């Protein structure tokens, strides 16, 4: 969302200005920017941030400033190469006065969302927002109904990292029609944890960056774990790896969106691990690397040491997605492709 | 193969000197290095390039000194984390003078391949080779039912980029057994085409190094093929997709390796690149972006173009697997996966 611009905008709203913020709310037709993407106009005109490739910034740019005036806002539609819905809105201490606070949070890494309503048929609705945290709810949509569906439906949506529009009764009625929300979600980079510091773990890790997430490599070999050998991993660590997947589970430091890659078949690793892993209350991913000799060996191992075959459905073995590659980056592709494939995007 | 370690090996053969070169062969249980890595042993004894990861090393050097000084080539099998075949032969003027040769066909982009017997009953065809390119073959396993069968075979691994080992019976004969021959392809690097320099295209070039590509981004726009919007492309050329594919086509400057991604659906481009793309003497990919509705509006426009139903089974649209993945880069992977499903490694 407005992580683009939020240190220019936060400035504005310190300052006690009001700002003039426009954030694609809804996309069709791939247009040039997504969901959360924002533009902010500082009082003294200054842009900042992009919601189109260029298409329409002019016009949103004179809708910002027109809703900084009336005070008022604004839900627009613009049709061009995509279609765009770009919602319109004063940023200010008076107007959102949790502004500072959002922030705070997104510095911190904690999980929050931002719920606006951007339709309804009650024009004074319009613009109001709830503040959701895991534990938490500041604001009202203007009533019990509203703010209850809402809340439970952006936790979730938070708690998966997504950004959507949510459509509801105007009581806040599920499968009604005439109220939208945006829900824009401000969760932290996802983890991928690497188990197994051998030299392919760097195309997974590779694959994991370019993906999004921030990669842990962990081995307990000092000499394979090394910040030399993955010099672009975001951490590199020394530790047992089910002593160390335990202690983040332990700590809240993993998530719904984790994605667990287990390199090593060494027994006095990968059975701890996994025996670790597949007891986690549910993680996004958690696959083992092997030929299908060494999946089935693995396989008879876990039984042996007491997994039932409902933890063990939730491991992806052999990992990543059959498409015949034989190359280390090869493999790494077809490991990204099953991530994708089992959170559906 | 012998990339690695070419100018080391060269700087002997030309200095009228005997290296010993181990070639692993073959390989299971997810040995360290793959068929083609090697490792050279100087005469003045010093060795670079790798055929394991420092398991069978030291005992790779010593045969491969044993090997020099008897100049007898030799078999290996080493057992361990893998199961490695390891050829081992000397190299000089006199035991392999078209070396030079082959340098330089791996220098000016000429495919070529090596074939040389590994095992047999006759101990006296172990270690002849033949050199194979497109157009020519040099040197004699012993019989020309042997070389056709060769000949023939490694043509097809060298048109592909792969090195393997070919069984045939003592004479040749297919199916037969007692007869060894390692291919290895020295063929350049594949290409992928990029048509449309919108930004997701340094996404899918990103994908198209991280396997191994040159890619060539293309657009006959020059505000959008430029070298700044993509610094890791090999090259970004401004022209019209189809006068630019047709002129690679007529220099063979194509294969039938290369990978053609089509990132336009703007008519006036695409329709003519795709007559000029699905007409030719098959390439490994072409692939369409876009959703459903440009999919099936291109295609409509295809056939109104006078494209076959035979043709437009060539095209992969709409590009990518469908794992379900939004960003750029979930697609950029989704495409990067379909390459390799379709070729299977």
């Amino acid at each position: 969302g407005v992580r683009d611009v939020l240190g220019t905008l936060s400035a504005v709203w310190e300052s006690g200005g009001t700002a003039g913020v426009g954030t694609v709310v809804r996309t069709f037709r791939s247009a040039p920017r997504p969901a959360g993407a924002s533009m902010v106009v500082a009082p003294d005109g200054t842009v900042s941030g992009s919601v189109s490739g260029g298409c329409v910034e002019g016009a949103v740019y004179d809708l910002a400033t027109e809703v900084v005036a009336t005070g008022t806002p604004v839900l627009q539609r613009y049709g061009v190469g995509g279609i765009l819905d770009v919602f319109v809105e004063p940023v200010s201490q008076k107007t959102f006065p949790q502004l500072g606070a959002i922030r705070d949070d997104i510095e911190a890494q904690r999980p929050v969302a931002v719920a606006t309503v951007i339709t309804h048929p009650d024009a004074q609705w319009i613009g109001r927002r709830l503040v959701v945290h895991t534990d938490e709810v500041a604001g009202s949509l203007g009533s019990s109904r509203a703010d209850a569906a809402v809340t439970d439906d952006a936790r979730g949506l938070l708690a998966a990292g997504r950004s959507e529009v949510l459509t509801y009764g105007p009581d806040g009625q599920r499968r009604g029609e005439g109220m939208e929300v945006f829900v824009s979600s401000y969760a932290p980079r996802p983890r991928m944890l690497v188990f197994g510091a051998i030299d392919f773990a760097a195309a997974v890790a590779q694959q994991g960056a370019f993906l999004g997430y921030r990669v842990t490599v962990c081995d307990a070999r000092p000499v394979f774990a090394t910040t030399a050998r993955f010099p672009t991993a975001d951490e590199v660590v020394v530790d047992w790896p089910h002593r160390y997947l335990a202690a983040q589970a332990e700590a809240g430091a993993i998530d719904a969106r984790t994605v667990v890659c287990v390199l090593t078949h060494d027994p006095k690793f990968d059975v701890p691990l996994l025996e670790v892993a597949l007891r986690l209350p549910d993680i996004a991913y958690i696959g083992a690397m092997g030929s299908r000799r060494t999946h089935e060996d693995r396989l008879a191992r876990l039984r042996e040491a007491g997994l039932t075959e409902e933890e063990l459905a939730r491991l992806s073995s052999p990992i990543g997605l059959d498409l015949g590659g034989r190359t280390p980056e090869e493999t790494a592709v077809s490991i990204a492709a099953e991530i994708i494939a089992k959170r559906w995007g």
